[PDB]
């Protein structure tokens, strides 16, 4: 019944991670969706500013990563993932964050070479009517401050649900001393109305606004608007036969709508290679709908749907004189449209609950994913002048099956799982990989005409161990990637030019961790994390890979209350990639290992409230993580400094639950 502060979440399944995003984590989470994923075991995070960074999951980086919200997917719009899918998620907005690790699930969509990761709200429910609110204020170092609200009130039939958030923070320092520009403000608001004539069916309509602004010490523009409109429409019905249980459609709308500039939360670097005033606006329209069936007789649990997606970029930049000085902002001038893309699939998932201790599960799902490009010319050629697009109105479209099975057995004298997979997933390429890149393949005449798509094949094992005092578990991972997507740097007269190119990668690495009670209320607990990757087509290493890392954690509890540090250390990477990539991140420099250790405690004051503190790098360290991006130089930054992490860090936290 002692509350605590999460440093750490374990595997609470084969290959699956489910955590609740409410309650407090240790190194305090900038209000966005990567940095609740820190505490995942497994995932390290980019680090562009103060917030806004991009997850990393066993190296992975990017679109092999499905992010939904409800089932929905809220995609990016800046070509420079200025505004990454997480940009626009508030984990602490929803009831439960799920990660199911590999290419393990059909269920949720395509592509999903590294993993696959749900927020969700729960249905609420309701005896006669009765109103539900949960509240929790956040303070901390450097102007943070987190409000965030929860209501729903309804009856048998029918409940409307309030959620709501607003955070901001300041600029941090590092360990040494400076002043990190890192800035940033969000909010989001959601409401959804519920019917449920019987207690076999439900339907929900969602809407939700949000907007955010975020100064980046590593990009060379800021995010002056992040703003994000929802619209959602669930249906499910129960019991349908006795060998149906459960069919479920969904139909979501995602628009993001995206400014970054560099003169309202940073003044035009002189020097540089871009003085003027500019802002560019960018929106990304989404559509997409699921349908889905559960089927349930013998031991067979059976899933069988389709789904389908629209998505739409448009763009448009600002135009400042050189003579006049008159600058004339991008909302002046008409949207650019550049890309559509569409997806439609089917697929299935048969469980198999073969005796007490065995269990085998197989998903399949074929996908015909397609693009076209709506440039009518680019940005190419010379001072980046206009030139005709030679694939301009051209469609590619491709089909793709992904599939896996998974055998997880029981042993019977222990209470162990042991369990092995082999998963095959064919991802279409991303916006960014198709039309970001300046330079497609050796040879090719753009990034859309020869960019091929990724097809990852991948073995997954590992155990649980949830006895009385020990729980242990450990995932691990071998696999090969055909047709890695893979950005390399050069620079020529105007800027670090990227070129996408299709190369064979081999990956494999673990995780680990396990967590020992001691005496009733003495509870430790480590956890490790390691990936590897070889760029095979030139036998370098492959790019942007998160080294060692290893957690330890101590808990004293007593029923009302707790308290715990945390040891987390990181080993120097010594594989890298010069040059070498994604459209983030170059990789340079060999990284330094480090150390980094915090304290945190909580209180339940009450049934209602439950206060929680922290302390975050006790000894101040001066520390950067390797994936971090490179400082701007406008913001006096050294040949290829990193942006470095946040010095000794005090937060206190309020949870109201009445």
């Amino acid at each position: 019944l002692a509350p605590s502060v999460v440093t750490g979440v374990a595997q609470s399944s084969p290959l699956t991670i489910v955590t609740n995003p409410k309650e407090p984590r240790q190194p305090v989470p900038a209000s966005d969706g990567a940095d609740y994923l820190k505490t995942i075991p497994g995932f390290a995070v980019i680090r562009n500013g103060g917030s806004n960074g991009d997850p990393v999951l066993r190296g992975m980086f990017g679109s092999r990563l499905n992010i939904l919200t409800n089932g929905g997917m809220m995609l990016g719009a800046a070509p420079n993932r200025m505004d990454a899918p997480t940009s626009y998620i508030s984990p602490e907005t929803y009831d439960k964050l799920t990660v199911i690790k590999g290419p393990q699930t059909v269920l949720w969509g395509p592509g999903a070479s590294a993993g696959t990761i749900l927020f969700e709200r729960e249905p609420e429910r309701f005896g006669e009517l009765g109103s539900r609110v949960n509240a929790s204020l956040l303070a901390g170092s450097n102007g943070r401050f987190d409000k965030v609200l929860d209501a729903a009130a309804g009856n048998r039939l029918g409940y409307l649900r309030f959620t709501g958030n607003h955070a901001q923070s300041d600029d941090y320092e590092d360990g040494a001393g400076n002043t990190v520009p890192s800035r940033w403000k969000k909010w989001n608001g959601d409401v959804a109305v519920g019917w449920t004539p019987d207690e076999d069916t439900l339907i929900e309509l969602t809407a939700g606004k949000g907007d955010g602004e975020a100064r980046y010490a590593g990009r060379g523009m800021d995010g002056s608007q992040f703003k994000r409109e929802s619209l959602g429409l669930r249906f499910v019905k129960s019991n349908v036969s006795d060998v149906l249980e459960k069919v479920e459609a969904q139909v979501y709308y995602n628009y993001a709508d995206h400014i970054m500039d560099n003169f309202r939360l940073r003044t035009p670097d002189p020097s540089s290679m871009m003085p003027m005033p500019m802002a560019s606006q960018v929106d990304r329209r989404t559509l997409g709908g699921r349908l889905a069936a559960t089927w349930r007789w013998d031991d067979f649990k059976l899933v069988t749907g389709v789904d389908a997606m629209r998505n739409e970029h448009r763009a448009r930049g600002s135009k400042y004189d050189m003579m006049t000085d008159y600058y004339t902002d991008a909302d002046q001038f008409p949207w650019s449209k550049d890309a559509v893309f569409h997806n439609y699939g089917a697929f299935g998932e048969l469980t198999w609950f073969a005796a007490e201790r065995d269990r085998l599960i197989g998903g399949l799902r074929l996908d015909r994913a397609s693009v076209k490009d709506y440039r009518q010319t680019l940005k190419s050629g010379h001072m980046g002048h206009a030139m005709a697009n030679p694939t301009a109105n051209d469609t590619r479209a491709d089909t793709l099956p992904s599939g896996f099975v998974r055998y997880e057995h029981d042993l019977a004298d222990s209470p162990t799982t042991l369990y092995a997979g082999l998963g095959h997933a064919e991802r279409f390429p991303d916006y960014w990989e198709l039309f970001s890149p300046k330079r497609g393949p050796n040879g090719s005449v753009n990034a859309f005409d020869k960019i091929k798509p990724e097809k990852t094949t991948q073995l997954d094992f590992g155990l649980q161990y949830n006895g009385d005092k020990l729980q242990a578990w450990a995932s691990g991972y071998v696999g090969v990637v055909q047709d890695f997507i893979l950005f390399s740097y050069r620079e020529g007269m105007m800027g670090s030019s990227t070129q996408a190119t299709n190369v064979d990668a081999r990956i494999m690495g673990g995780e680990l961790g396990a967590s020992y009670q001691l005496t009733g209320n003495w509870k430790t607990d480590a956890s490790l994390a390691y990936a590897w990757g070889k760029n095979s087509s030139d036998d370098r290493a492959l790019p942007q890979i998160p080294p060692l890392e290893a957690r330890f954690g101590l808990t004293y509890e007593e029923g009302d209350w707790s308290a715990g540090s945390l040891w987390r250390v990181v080993a120097p990477q010594n594989r890298i990639a010069r040059d070498q990539g994604n459209v983030v991140g170059k990789d340079f420099d060999k990284s330094a290992g480090f150390g980094v250790f915090s304290l945190n405690g909580a209180y339940r004051v009450t049934r209602n409230v439950k206060l929680s503190a922290g302390v975050d790098n006790l000894f101040d360290k001066d520390y950067t993580e390797h994936l971090n991006k490179a400082g701007d130089a406008g913001f006096g930054f050294s040949a290829n400094e990193t942006v470095p992490e946040p010095g000794r860090t005090f937060w206190t936290k309020v949870d109201f639950s009445f």
